[PDB]
């Protein structure tokens, strides 16, 4: 797989509240094939995606999942750890949402470093996403770590965490979990 820009992870994945740039979504995914009591992952299964030509990266995944030629007689669990509000854009949720009912035999779990509570259309889209069996969580130091060693070119250098990650991510994570209640 490719491996993204150290400096391109640490901008966007980023989960300072006060900062709020508007241009991209980075998507790192992994497809795990759940077998036996034990989860199987391919490299080929697994990379990264970005919003390209507003063709928002949420739902560029949704176009490449023919190209995985997964077994409808299989079960797999589909990560995304995403940089921005999952389906932040307009329709995004309901598109994901057709692809879950059509694809019984995917699970998507959803790892995100921050929301977008506005309260509103951004807010029902998360839960629309959880409605639709979408497990959708905030992305923690643990998640930020295997991110940087997993899908970046980081050349055996360690996660470096920003100033008030955890701080942010809990904060985040409260938030996300008020709207998700049930
Ligand atoms: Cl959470």
């Amino acid at each position: 797989r490719y491996l993204m820009d150290p400096d391109t992870f640490t901008s966007n994945f980023n989960n300072d509240p006060l900062v709020l740039r508007r241009r991209q979504t980075y998507l790192c995914y992994e497809v795990e094939r759940l077998d036996n009591g034990t989860s199987v992952k391919m490299d080929q299964h697994m990379g990264f995606l970005c919003n390209e030509s507003g063709r928002h990266a949420e739902l560029r995944f949704l176009d490449l999942v023919p190209s995985l030629q997964l077994d409808p007689a299989q079960i797999y669990r589909v990560t995304w750890f995403i940089s921005w509000s999952p389906c932040f854009s307009w329709g995004c949720a309901g598109e994901v949402r057709a692809f879950l009912q059509e694809n019984t035999h995917v699970r998507l779990r959803i790892k995100a470093a921050r929301i977008y509570d506005d309260q509103g259309r951004c807010q029902e889209a998360l839960q629309m996403l959880r409605d639709a069996g979408a497990q959708v969580s905030i992305m923690t130091y643990d998640e930020f770590e295997y991110c940087w060693d997993t899908f970046v070119y980081r050349q055996g250098c360690p996660f470096q965490p920003w100033d008030g990650l955890e701080e942010h991510s809990q904060a985040l994570s409260g938030r996300l979990r008020a709207i998700l209640q049930l």
